[PDB]
């Protein structure tokens, strides 16, 4: 008789369980922290609210941090990223869950507000993990009793972090935060290698081009950039990207793209003068991948060249000015999380009308909203480090301090560099790869333990 | 009061026609052909029996059929190749069609016989439109006497191609057919690049699995072997190459591959002792691209990795033993198209049991199986090369020749050359490319026309 | 006492000797025809005339000859492609070859004609090696009556073998030739993968400039112009394609490039107008591959981008027009086959202009000019097909048939594709490659024999 949920279709179930089935025999990290951990249950006692995407992988989180002996209130942090089966799994084994793919902005903070309350009452949380900073944010927004009782927060992604650096600096942040992105494990394996995986994944799913002999422009080169870029070189278009940092165009020119902007001399005034229409006017797609506000904007979108397709990687859709094209012009869906949006006009449209761009997860993180996000073997790296980072803060115990304590331990760390070359050894043997055993000598001749940590904490892979 | 035809759900019919507008603006060589012979109507009083992959991309080859002036009733090539959106816009525009995904082998052979037949009597068919030789089988085999009427073959595949060139040699064959696979537009287009952009587009839909870092074994490097090939290391998997062309073979070596054989001094005697045990359990994922039979066999499915992922893209699922696995093993269904083949035997299997292969597509073709086959710019080659194969076809009237002119015209032939290049400049002007013309006096010098051909017959590309 | 050689330095041998004997480690399939012929002496009486190239591994290619029982004289068909140590080992061995790197064109000359003359006057040669159709060419105009006892050509690359066809239909060619180049193990394998291999390479030796990042433009995209695009990309230029042949441009754009016309809708009309001069403004690197004759004219010389590099690696240096440079502009040498060309007059030159272009190897043949050509492992397919040549026409014996025989041998033609399979199963044997082999049942499946040959003669790999 359990009802403590909200998800599409329960009877997706079976169909979610076999997945999360495979998907254990994908993450080896993880299912050995599971196995390692599992009779110690250093999660006995923790009460988790987790905010992040409802995939089979965050499947495989969320029983691993049940499996430890945490108890939890899952909801995504995307509208379009929830797999439903996966969702339909965790229900069924009796674990509370509120997401669905395709929620309204209104059903997406309905759902977070639902693991915040349990009948209709402040569940008795103790820990926080984030994708995102939603549910953060809404805990101090809202909430701020509750966070009273929280030992900590782990956050995901590079987007959370940075709002979690801005209240750490206003002396808002109320408990201390483990940055799990910055993790090599993570930020060089998640954000890179996992949108190699799967951006190319998503455009194929969506739209079914070729992407070969087309053009390409990329706006970033961080982690996201870098692995988008690859993600479609490596199907042979001819991508360029444009930056903002010169160390990362540095990187981009070395990598072998040619780096451009969408503005004339790289200026940005806000006048259609400013764009680069000849350059605009080849580019078969753009990809955003910033974490920045408004890096694709109307001018932008007036100017590219028809059917191009437009879509977003980031974490937010404000990166694309979509709001500018429901204002300004015609949408017509394809199918879900594809439309084409007619430069024609506002009221209507002609459905054979060829002055139109195609638009993606309506501008919301396209390889999660347009196919399933990273891959399991990617994300082993990432949520190692998310179940290690709720064990030592769950395992500080930050929240039973006196208020004098507290001030002393409130910051946001890393976890430390053997954890991180724990996790990728894991990841390593998982692909049957053999990690050499340094000679006693050999470690003395470079100044390192035989066991590491193999590197000063400012190297950067 | 449209009911001759029979597909999955006709109200799908909207969505498929949504993406049949988005392929054609994918598809200018297609496209052109429409303008260019429209006013002729060169395919008027033309009656085409068509088997070939029910997809978008052969839903825009048949309205171009049609709008040139033919009569059209399709089938389906495959039983999972269709996409059931593509089949509804197709009946919905009053053309007779009988394909859905997922068709049993009786519904199969059901469904070519309900183009052959209109009413219950043999359809005055004069054309035939094929991709692997089973409509023509069926013809030649069952209703000779429709061959009587019917003008020329024009076959899409490789494997069809051989069947037809079996049946010339031995004297059984009763219409002159169009070899349309070998023009360069089509078997280094499709065959190649297709795949190149299908295999690992299927393999994650199948999946999800991350490919980076995994080893791959692909039986043949044709066409589609090399494709397959490119499909993986693009995605950085480690992959190994087996052949029996040493030809091929070389060109692997020279790409970057490292040739091996499945079995100890290549020497397949058929016993579990010359399968390289070594190799084949350090597989994850096998890909058989030959065309031949048995070249992922018994011995080979019993050694390989546990949870190998095993595909075929070639044209038939006998490159794989499926039928011993069908025997001896229980299979799982994870989802439509994706089996666990559980090796612990054939009485039920264990949930949980950890020593089992992923089965894609039943074996049968993996990209249009698990995803949707090769993109509308791709095809856009193919379909090009059919539709002037039918044109040229049907107006030799080879069924209306005296016997004498039907001996000396009963040929299994290829398009000519010009043809081949036309195809291809509007593909390169799809892709934005400029031709370069050359001067008189450079046309002089090395020995052609400013107009082309370019190449002499002999030439390889 | 012998003095029949003239070469730049003797005492090179040793360091050549030295070469060879790796060189002969690195040719499998020469040396596999060497041990398995010696016995048998198939050249026994034969009298070669050699025109190629003088590299170590042309070495390999000439002791396999003698070790067969020919006696030859050679020369190099380029002033700048012998590798002097080269030269020595062969003269050292009592082998008479005329060839130094850096010759003038009448040194050039002087060198064929040694190879033809012995003392004084013709040789009795009775068989003919060509590279490029320069001695070829002189034997039928100076010395016709040569020909009435010479068996055969064999011709190694595609300029020599168009010119051998434009004979053979004006009737003026004497003798049958065998097309060496035609050979998938020649032209599939020599002129794209050793190009891949030896363009970077003299571009690095020429000027050590980095080519990540740069723009880099590829006149032709045939064997020669697919390898040098792939030689370039794989460091990471940007690389654009331009083409004449729609299907080659097709494949240009498939393969991940930009397909570009030097000329504004690629109309050469012979004015600065028609030029792209925005295009070629952009250019820094530019690769003439076409076989062609003034493909990198004057106007584009001058609209090149400051200090872009320029070269060819077709088989003749007029592809470039550097006689337009050669009259208006000043040379700087930098180094041997290294010139600067000051755009800014012909009389001198300011040491520090930045207005100039780099020029390498004067417009030959970059690859053989500026570093050693092709590696030795790649040469052993060409070389090894050359030794079968050979064999077969100094065995069928032309010049000495009743004419009204020869009439039916008077062709050019390509090696059995049987053949062509064997040299290519020594290469993957070479690289520890293992070939599987046809079961009975899959060789009738697809209708070969288990010996091969495994494709028709019309097959393109
Ligand atoms: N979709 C996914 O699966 C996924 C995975 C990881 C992270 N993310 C999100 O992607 C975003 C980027 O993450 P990251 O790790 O790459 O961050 P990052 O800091 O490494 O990279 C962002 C880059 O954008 C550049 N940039 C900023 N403004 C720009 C502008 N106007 N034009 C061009 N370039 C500009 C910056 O210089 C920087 O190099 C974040 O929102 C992160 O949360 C998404
Ligand atoms: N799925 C698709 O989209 C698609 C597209 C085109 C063709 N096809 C099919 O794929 C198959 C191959 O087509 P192709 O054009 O590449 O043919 P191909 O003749 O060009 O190449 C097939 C290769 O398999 C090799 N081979 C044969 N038996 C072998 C064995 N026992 N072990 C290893 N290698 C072996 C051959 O040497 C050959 O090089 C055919 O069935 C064709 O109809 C599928
Ligand atoms: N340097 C080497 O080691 C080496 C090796 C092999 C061959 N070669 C020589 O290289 C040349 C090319 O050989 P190949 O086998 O590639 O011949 P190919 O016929 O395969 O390719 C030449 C290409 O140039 C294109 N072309 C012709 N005129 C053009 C123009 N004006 N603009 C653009 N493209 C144009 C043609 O369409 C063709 O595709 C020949 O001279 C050959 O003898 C050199
Ligand atoms: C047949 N024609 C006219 C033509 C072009 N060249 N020549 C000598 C005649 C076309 O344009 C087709 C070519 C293939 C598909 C699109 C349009
Ligand atoms: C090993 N092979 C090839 C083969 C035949 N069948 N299979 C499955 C493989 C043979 O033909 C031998 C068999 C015994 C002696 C003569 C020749
Ligand atoms: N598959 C996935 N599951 C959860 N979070 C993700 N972020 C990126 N890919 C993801
Ligand atoms: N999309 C597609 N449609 C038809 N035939 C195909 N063969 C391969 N891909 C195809
Ligand atoms: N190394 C080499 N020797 C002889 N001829 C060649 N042609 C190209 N490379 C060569
Ligand atoms: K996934
Ligand atoms: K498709
Ligand atoms: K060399």
């Amino acid at each position: 008789g359990f009802t403590d949920y909200k998800v599409a279709d329960i009877t997706l179930a079976a169909w979610g369980r076999r997945e999360l089935i495979i998907a254990e025999s994908e993450m080896p990290a993880l299912m050995g922290l599971r196995r390692k951990y599992a009779g110690q249950q250093p999660l006995k006692g923790a009460k988790i609210l987790g905010c992040i995407h409802m995939t089979i992988q965050t499947g495989v989180l969320i029983e691993t941090l049940v499996a430890l002996g945490a108890e939890v209130r899952w909801s995504s942090c995307n509208i379009f990223s929830t797999q439903d089966q996966a969702a339909a799994a965790i229900a069924a084994a009796g674990i509370p869950v509120f997401a669905w793919k395709g929620e309204t902005e209104e059903e997406y903070e309905w759902c977070i507000e639902q693991t915040i309350l349990k009948d209709g009452q402040p569940w008795d949380a103790n820990m926080v993990l984030d994708d995102g900073g939603d549910l953060t944010e809404i805990l101090h927004k809202k909430y701020p009793q509750m966070l009273e009782r929280i030992h900590g927060i782990t956050e995901e992604t590079t987007t959370g972090v940075h709002r979690l650096l801005d209240m750490l600096k206003n002396g808002t942040l109320k408990v201390p935060a483990i940055n799990v992105n910055d993790s090599v494990t993570k930020s060089k394996n998640d954000n890179k290698y996992g949108c190699r995986h799967s951006l190319n994944d998503a455009i194929k799913r969506g739209t079914d081009h070729l992407l070969s002999g087309k053009q390409a422009l990329v706006i970033g080169y961080g982690d996201v950039g870098k692995g988008s870029s690859q993600s479609l070189r490596q199907e042979g278009m001819i991508v360029k990207v444009a930056e903002v940092d010169p160390i990362c165009a540095m990187q981009a020119c070395m990598d072998g793209f040619e780096v451009v902007s969408p503005y004339k001399n790289g200026i940005n005034d806000g006048t259609e003068a400013s764009i680069d229409a000849a350059l605009l006017g080849k580019i078969d797609l753009i990809v955003t991948t910033t974490g920045n506000v408004n890096v694709c904007d109307a001018n932008m979108l007036k100017a590219l060249k028809k059917r191009a397709v437009v879509c977003n990687i980031g974490h937010f859709d404000n990166e694309i000015d979509t709001a500018f094209m429901r204002k300004n012009w015609a949408w017509e869906e394809v199918k879900p999380q594809v439309h084409k949006i007619h430069r024609t006009g506002k009221d209507g449209f002609d459905a054979h009308n060829d002055d139109y761009l195609i638009l993606l997860a309506e501008g919301r993180l396209v390889n999660l909203g347009n196919a399933t996000g990273h891959p399991s073997r990617i994300m082993d790296g990432s949520f190692a480090n998310q179940v290690l980072a709720q064990i030592h803060l769950f395992e500080q115990k930050y929240a039973d301090l006196p208020a004098a304590e507290k001030a002393k331990r409130l910051s946001v760390e890393v976890l430390p560099k053997k954890l991180d070359e724990e996790v990728a050894l894991e990841m390593v043997k998982g692909f049957g790869g053999v990690v050499t055993q340094l000679t006693p000598k050999q470690a003395e001749y470079i100044g390192v333990s035989v066991e590491g940590p193999f590197k000063p904490d400012t190297y950067r892979y």
